[PDB]
């Protein structure tokens, strides 16, 4: 727009491309998300009308919906850095665990938020997830059931990502459940404690074995019904789960006990996010504030 002086380009999130902007009216920094024809989808502005309606500390505020230009502009409230960022510029020293623990906290209170709202992130990754000076962590960058495709990227171009994609989804299953974001979420807790990608595939079908490798391949007793899923195959290798100590060390018990209950396979027996809220690891969370370099 002639509203907007576009200052940076700060990312391309997953429809598009992301800049930070100055609007040159009111002087407001925001984010700038855009969506490049033929009157697209009215049923993309419902839910994404909708996505304007969450209202939450640990949610980035969408502002505004621009349609114009044979484009979709999203503006949104801005922070200056992502978790990505974040845990590679702490990766050899890294993260406090007070503060990993406040992080995790933060992103359960936005889940909880969210679902209990029917509305899922479905894109939970790193990337998406932003941080400011006051030790606050917010879901930013929502996907949507459709919207633009879904593609096979941002758009284009560059790197989808499959590494916090729940087992489920990766077995063909048509309809989400809320408990896609815990899975992905609990990926992001086991990558802020070790500073590595827990399943970093390299393929769909890498990305499900690099997840067999480590959970153990699931069958009906630990996943009721999973042998019946669209895309499962009689043929996966067996492998054992392997023990849990050796998933994220040095986690304490607490912590191991909280990242198994996210991780289990059956979207059914995953812990919610209100539940996780709950748990013992949780008993000392405080609100720490991180060392930023802006
Ligand atoms: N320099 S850095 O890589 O850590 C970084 C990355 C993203 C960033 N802002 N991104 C946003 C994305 C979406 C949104 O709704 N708001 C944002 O501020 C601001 C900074």
């Amino acid at each position: 727009m002639e509203n907007f002086q576009k200052v940076e380009k700060i990312g391309e999130g997953t429809y598009g491309v992301v800049y930070k902007a100055r609007n040159k009216l009111t002087g407001e920094v925001v984010a700038l998300k855009k969506i490049r024809t033929e009157g697209v989808p009215s049923t993309a502005i419902r839910e994404i009308s909708l996505l304007k309606e969450l209202n939450h500390p640990n949610i980035v505020k969408l502002l505004d919906v621009i349609h114009t230009e044979n484009k979709l502009y999203l503006v949104f409230e801005f922070l200056h850095q992502d978790l990505k960022k974040f845990m590679d510029a702490s990766a050899l020293t890294g993260i406090p665990l007070p503060l990993i623990k406040s992080y995790l906290f933060q992103l359960l209170q936005g889940l909880a938020f969210c679902h209990s709202h029917r509305v899922l992130h479905r894109d939970l990754k790193p990337q998406n997830l932003l941080i400011n000076t006051e030790g606050a962590i917010k879901l930013a960058d929502f996907g949507l059931a459709r919207a633009f495709g879904v593609p096979v990227r941002t758009y284009t171009h560059e790197v989808v990502t499959l590494w916090y994609r729940a087992p489920e989804i990766l077995l063909g299953c048509k309809y989400y459940s809320t408990a896609v974001d815990i899975w992905s979420l609990g990926c992001i807790f086991a990558e802020m404690v070790t500073r590595r990608a827990l399943f970093p595939g390299d393929s769909e079908i890498d990305q499900l074995f690099r997840i067999f490798r480590t959970l153990g391949t699931p069958d009906e007793v630990v996943w009721p019904g999973v042998t019946s899923m669209p895309d499962y195959k009689p043929s996966f290798p067996k492998w054992a789960r392997q023990d849990f100590s050796k998933v994220v060390p040095p986690l304490d018990e607490d912590g191991r006990s909280l990242l198994s209950q996210m991780l289990h396979y059956d979207p059914n027996k995953r812990i919610s996010a209100k539940a996780a809220l709950a748990h013992p690891f949780f008993q000392d969370v405080t609100k720490p504030v991180p060392h930023l370099r802006l």
